């Protein structure tokens, strides 16, 4: 029992958070700090691997571990609750007077930080997307990985390389050979970038996920969205050079923005 252990008794256990929308995730209370929290209950490997990553990441942008209860099961995994919920529905139920350019810009800003942050820690988010970022009060936005793709019905994740694929979030090289790294992240990132300048429209509306690969293998790519900012398109296409060694680095983009941020 390490740093992270916390008592069963600290957490007042509500109910399933979003009743069975993110598995077995309920919401809590971190009674001595009068805080919300999000508790990943085991319904093992796989679980304590979760933790022991979640230990090493630390950044304003991505969620935080508060702690664990390992002692007896059910096993724990504790992290801060965020106000608005997820990414892709806040986009789709906004007040979009009041989520404008400048919100839609501070959203992209504070994920690529996340994401830059990732990458100088030599990890790999490998499922990029609205649907795996929170909001919270003030515009907070932080990247998370809930594990959508065993959770979520429809077809956002669909058989593929005996896995289960978000097909159009995905990287050529990782569509076609299964190879994952940052600058796989930096594509989907490109595509996430589309999901907010879109207000949560699902990518490349309209068309079969059995054209996708093709299409994108003969170059065609999303056209520049109504609204979206000639320089955040250019940002997007550079995110999906079909090399990922012509993708910037996160490093880059996160720069890119903070300089459109602080001009406007
Ligand atoms: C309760 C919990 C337990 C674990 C996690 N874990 C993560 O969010 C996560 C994030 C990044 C990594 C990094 N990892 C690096 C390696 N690659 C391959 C995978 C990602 C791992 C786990 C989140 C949560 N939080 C969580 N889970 C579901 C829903 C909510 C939630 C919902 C609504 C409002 N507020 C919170 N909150
Ligand atoms: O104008 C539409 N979208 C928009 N995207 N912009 C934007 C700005 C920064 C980033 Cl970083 C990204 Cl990704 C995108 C701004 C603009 C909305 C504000 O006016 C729009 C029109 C019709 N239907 C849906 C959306």
């Amino acid at each position: 029992y390490d740093k992270w252990e916390m008592e069963r008794t600290d957490i007042t256990m509500k109910h399933k958070l979003g009743g069975g929308q993110y598995g077995e995730v309920y919401e809590g209370v971190w009674k001595k700090y009068s805080l919300t929290v999000a508790v990943k209950t085991l319904k093992v490997e796989e679980f304590l691997k979760e933790a022991a990553v979640m230990k090493e990441i630390k950044h304003p942008n991505l969620v935080q571990l508060l702690g664990v209860c390992t002692r007896e099961p059910p096993f724990y995994i504790i992290t801060e609750f965020m106000t608005y919920g997820n990414l892709l529905d806040y986009l789709r139920e906004c007040n979009r007077q009041e989520v404008n350019a400048v919100v839609l810009l501070y959203m992209a800003t504070q994920i690529s930080s996340a994401m830059e942050y990732l990458e100088k820690k030599n990890f790999i988010h490998r499922d990029l997307a609205a649907r795996n970022c929170l909001v919270g009060e003030n515009h907070l936005v932080k990247v998370a990985d809930f594990g959508l793709s065993r959770l979520m019905t429809g077809d956002t994740y669909t058989a593929h390389a005996g896995a289960k694929f978000p097909i159009k979030w995905t990287a050529p090289e990782s569509l076609a050979y299964n190879k994952f790294s940052i600058k796989s992240d930096v594509w989907a990132f490109g595509v996430l970038l589309w999901e907010i300048a879109t207000y949560g429209m699902s990518p490349y509306p309209g068309i079969d996920l059995s054209q996708v690969y093709e299409l994108l293998e003969k170059d065609y790519r999303m056209e520049r969205p109504e609204g979206c900012p000639e320089k955040v398109y250019e940002l997007m296409r550079a995110c999906w050079q079909w090399n990922p060694s012509d993708r910037p680095s996160f490093a880059e983009i996160h720069q890119a923005f903070e300089t459109m941020f602080q001009e406007s």
